[PDB]
């Protein structure tokens, strides 16, 4: 019942093709696999399914982790990585905040 | 490397038979799927691969959760349930403890 917000980008290849001019350290193959396609604008990327937008990618950041961190509600993410993966990213954040602050 | 501790109980078939005569509040189907077999001695069970023993099963405890809770380093558990599930169980524990006073 949760239709993708961008059906034309539902294909992996459809997404990698948006990374023609891709000059950034974060891997194009990983970004597409994680559901993201580039917007031809900064390093801005969007998830074809949930429509989540991400920018300012740091050297060693995982597209999957960042997808779950910011947009845990994504159906595509859930089907690819499962509940555990998602809940883990969020359990970690809470534990860490709880241990420090 | 990590050779199974009781090689004879590797087959699901071998484990289920160990129950049959089973009078306890925990589902024997799941225990066997989780890698456990009964000892015909209380409600004591043991995992075929890691040798981890469990006892005193409450009404609604999950064989897999309990396995991960007490014996996180079991190879069979890792191959069956994966990294995320295991860490998941332990993160929750950490987060809980760390949250309660
Ligand atoms: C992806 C890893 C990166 N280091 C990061 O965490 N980026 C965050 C981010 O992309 N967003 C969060 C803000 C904190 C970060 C940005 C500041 N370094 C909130 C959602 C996202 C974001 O800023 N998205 C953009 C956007 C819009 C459209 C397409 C792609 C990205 C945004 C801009 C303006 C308003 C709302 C969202
Ligand atoms: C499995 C769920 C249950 N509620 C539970 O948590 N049981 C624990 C348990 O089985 N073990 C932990 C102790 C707390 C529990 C027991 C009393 N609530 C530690 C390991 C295990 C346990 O008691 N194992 C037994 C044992 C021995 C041989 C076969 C099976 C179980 C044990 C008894 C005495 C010494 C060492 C281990
Ligand atoms: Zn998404
Ligand atoms: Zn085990």
């Amino acid at each position: 019942t949760n239709l993708p917000r961008n059906p034309s980008m539902a294909d992996y290849e459809a997404r990698i093709f948006t990374f023609g001019t891709w000059i950034y350290s974060v891997n194009k193959e990983q970004l597409a696999r994680a559901g993201f396609y580039a917007l031809g604008e900064g390093d801005k990327v969007k998830c074809f399914h949930c429509g989540g937008g991400l920018t300012d990618w740091k050297p060693s950041e995982d597209p999957w982790e960042q997808h779950a961190k910011w947009y845990p509600g994504c159906k595509y993410l859930l089907e690819q990585k499962g509940q555990e993966y998602i809940n883990n990213i969020h359990l970690t954040h809470s534990l860490e905040e709880c241990l420090v602050r």
